[PDB]
DNA sequence: ATTCGCAGTTCGCG
DNA sequence: CGCGAACTGCG
């Protein structure tokens, strides 16, 4: 099973290496006859003599073209004949890459600019993660001495906890009598005592949760102050640290630093992200919080340490399950990209697709194209409409059953051929030309790109089939998650042709898969309300929400199944509606904010203020509290009678205050042009952090009239007494504002609600 | 840093 | 105050 490659230079040649253990052993391979190349489109064959004089130098060295070949490629489906130039080492290529285009006799080159580790994993035909091999894994987790001070790494760490299959164990420098607990002599003993058992566990995938952003920027920085050597790798080596655009990560050689914290968070959304929640999330089991201030004062006074080491240990068993469930989800995702497990789980939806035409396009024989100068890429400033979403029938409806496309762009794109090559091909017999746009596409051969989301769905509906056949109620709930990661992958393909940096952007096969679409889901709404007679409520661009205005459930179900009978057949190829689920009732607030609930107990908001992060609690609680009482069993009575005690509770002072709302700071400290509530909690205390994008800044509004931006002072600086909360404003602008969009349908214009006296 | 459609707060500002 | 620009997160 390769696990990953990597290539380093000596003396000036270059040696890749794969990382991969097979039958139980770990293994690293050298590879040094792979040499790098470009393609090189020339006039004339009898120019190349001219062009293999072409001369650069890197570093004071002078940089030659080693070995030239001439081969057949096809671009974008054309055939063509390129040079391809050999180079002895792969950094020739930057510094002669841009000499070599700039001759009179080349017409343009590519495929210049690839990652040279990747590129012998697109050639040669080598797939990371293939194979059955169970892979060694242990999770860790650090806890720091942390009081309020300025500088990252000043706290020494307190206990490095590890767990395994074995169990969980904790490692420390202070006196704590327990059975998981290693006591050592100071804070330099546990760290080469971790590093003694991180070789003799010898793991393979190393899972940390954040580890990319703390642990291995903690232990680093710690290890510079005790000058120790943390070799973590096979080869030997410290922990290298990637910078990815803005953030950065941290990978360990010769093994997989599976950081879960990237990948829980396109796996699931939730409103947060601690690692309390996740594993209450997904686990169903509660786990305990212990806070830095609780763990810095448990250990000055020496007392209550054992929380804290029991804390920790849970921090390494709890990381360890979640490395233990995510893993066949993310090695699957390795294979089908064809790239390192690190890559893969960190990087973005854009790149999976870079990567995994490029390796198609190798097996197609296909010459990829380039990506965008800032000429070319400013005339892909252009944009294109794309999605229809009806206005909603206001009101709470019954028995509604939403029926939506299984996978409406892909199969749009797999069905009517779109691909850049299939555009407008001049000379073809069967064309498909795309509403309104009037984009036509060639059928006659197979174009690229479509031949490669066919397999993908495929290996999505056997995710599918795996959950109806599972008992396992964690087991299939993390096949959900699977099917669901292959659904946003498959959507990237539509959006990657209006990606600009795309290699392979077409606006026009973009454009098209949203002509269709719009068109299907306007027709399979009216086929429900001129024939069957349904009446659809709200649709958004793969489905609708479509009922009888006086039938019984048993009645709209059956003639629902009949109108799946009468649309699929008539629908050509891949193109197919489904029944997702029907409902026993279901309120429609405006477009894109619903809720809806299942026969059974439970209750689904999209869009609404419940799901939204920067809301006061009370706001969510009461719209979700409004809501629960109507699809109960309607009565409206009773949720108006909701609306009001809270409202007379907010007359009085609140309960210990929720009515935190989040808003994270995006753009760079002043780089704004209005400042709102927020923003002035970040233009104030700035002299403070960094105030980095990606900084939430939790604020709680007080005192009373104007402002807003002025009447904020953050939650860390609150006090109940001094500083009188308002117990207003959010009886204006949180509650109520997200619950009259709701009962306005009734017939109240919040002119009741309150008042004393 | 896959695409676009979407409701909504907030408020500087003649 | 009504309207628009900026800003936020969701689908
Ligand atoms: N991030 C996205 N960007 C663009 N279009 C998207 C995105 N996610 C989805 N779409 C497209 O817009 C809607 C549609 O995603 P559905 O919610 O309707 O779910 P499926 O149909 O894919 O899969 P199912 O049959 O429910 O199992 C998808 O085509
Ligand atoms: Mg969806």
């Amino acid at each position: 099973m390769i696990l990953d490659t990597d290539y380093i230079t000596e003396d000036g040649k270059p040696v890749i290496r794969i990382f991969k253990k097979e039958n139980g052993e770990f293994k690293i391979e050298y590879d040094r006859t792979f040499e790098p190349y470009f393609y090189a489109l020339l006039k004339d064959d009898s120019a190349i003599e001219e062009v293999k004089k072409i001369t650069a130098e890197r570093h004071g060295t002078v940089v030659t073209v080693k070995r030239v070949e001439k081969v057949q490629k096809k671009f974008l489906g054309r055939p063509v004949e390129v040079w391809k130039l050999y180079f002895t080492h792969p950094q020739d290529v930057p510094a002669i890459r841009d000499k070599i285009r700039e001759h009179p006799a080349v017409i343009d080159i590519y495929e210049y600019d690839i990652p040279f580790a990747k590129r012998y994993l697109i050639d040669k035909g080598l797939v990371p993660m293939e194979g059955d091999e169970e892979l060694k894994m242990l999770a860790f987790a650090i806890a720091t001495l942390y009081h309020e001070g300025e500088e990252f790494a000043e706290g020494p760490i307190l206990m490095i906890s590890y767990a395994d299959e074995e169990g969980a164990r904790v490692i420390t420098w202070k006196n704590v009598d327990l059975p998981y607990v290693d006591v050592v002599s100071t804070e330099r003993e546990m760290i080469k005592r971790f590093l003694r058992v991180v070789k003799e566990k010898d793991p393979d995938v190393l899972i940390t949760y954040n580890g990319d952003n703390f642990d291995f920027a903690y232990l680093k920085k710690r290890c510079e102050k005790l000058g120790i050597n943390f070799a973590l790798g096979r080869d030997g080596s410290e922990p290298k640290i990637q910078r990815m655009g803005d953030r950065f990560a941290v990978e360990v050689k010769g093994r997989i630093h599976f950081d879960l914290y990237p990948v829980i968070r396109r796996t699931i959304n939730l409103p947060t992200y601690t690692l309390e929640a996740v594993y209450e999330a997904v686990f169903g089991q509660p786990k305990e919080k212990v806070y830095a201030e609780e763990i810095t004062t448990a250990w000055e006074t020496g007392e209550n340490l054992e929380r804290v080491a029991r804390y920790s240990m849970e921090d390494a068993k709890v990381t360890y399950e979640l490395g233990k469930e995510f893993l066949p989800m993310e090695a699957q995702l390795s294979r089908l990209i064809g790239q390192s497990l690190w890559d893969v789980s960190r990087s973005s939806t854009g790149n999976l697709v870079e990567w995994f035409l490029l390796r198609k396009a190798y097996e197609r024989n296909e010459l990829a194209p380039n990506k965008p100068d800032e000429k070319e890429l400013a005339r892909r400033r252009q944009s294109y409409e794309g999605g229809y979403v009806k206005e909603p029938e206001r009101g709470l409806w019954e028995n509604i059953v939403y029926l939506d496309f299984r996978s409406l762009y892909p199969s749009i794109i797999i069905t009517h051929n779109v691909s850049p090559d299939t555009l407008n091909r001049e000379g073809c017999k069967e064309y498909d030309v795309a509403p309104q746009v009037g984009h036509r596409f060639c059928k006659d051969f197979p174009g690229f790109i479509p031949s490669l989301l066919g397999d993908l769905l495929e290996e999505r509906q056997k995710i599918k089939k795996k959950m109806k056949a599972t008992i396992d109620p964690i087991e299939r709930k993390l096949l959900d998650y699977r099917q669901r990661r292959i659904k946003i992958l498959a959507n990237s393909y539509y959006g990657y042709y209006g990606y600009a940096r795309a290699r392979w952007y077409c606006k026009e096969c973009a454009e098209s898969v949203t002509a269709w679409g719009r068109e299907y889901i306007t027709m399979t709404i009216k086929e429900i309300e001129e024939k069957y007679g349904f009446k659809v409520i709200y649709s958004d661009t793969d489905g609708f929400f479509a009922t009888i205005p006086g039938a019984d459930a048993e009645t709209v179900k059956k003639k629902a199944m009949e109108f799946l009978k009468y649309i699929n057949a008539k629908l050509p190829g891949a193109l197919e509606l489904e029944y997702e689920g029907f409902y026993k009732r279901g309120f429609f607030v405006t477009k894109k904010k619903y809720a809806v609930i299942d026969e059974e107990g439970k209750i689904t908001t999209r869009g609404l203020e419940i799901v939204r992060r920067d809301w006061s609690e009370i706001a969510k609680e009461t719209q979700a509290r409004v809501l629960e009482a109507l699809l109960k069993d309607g009565d409206v009575e009773k949720a108006v009678r909701i609306v009001k005690e809270v409202t007379e509770k907010l007359s009085k002072y609140e309960v210990p205050p929720k009515l935190v709302i989040h808003i994270q700071i995006t753009r760079d400290l002043k780089d704004y042009k209005a400042t709102g509530p927020h923003v002035a909690v970040a233009k104030r205390l700035a002299a403070g952090v960094k105030i980095r994008p990606g900084t939430v800044i939790s604020y709680i509004v007080l005192k009373g009239s104007g402002r807003i931006g002025d009447r904020a002072i953050p939650f860390d600086e609150f006090d109940p007494t001094k500083h009188k909360y308002d117990a207003e404003y959010y009886i204006e602008n949180q509650v109520l504002p997200a619950v009259e969009r709701i009962l306005r349908a009734f017939g109240y214009r919040k002119e009741d609600l309150r008042y004393q006296k």
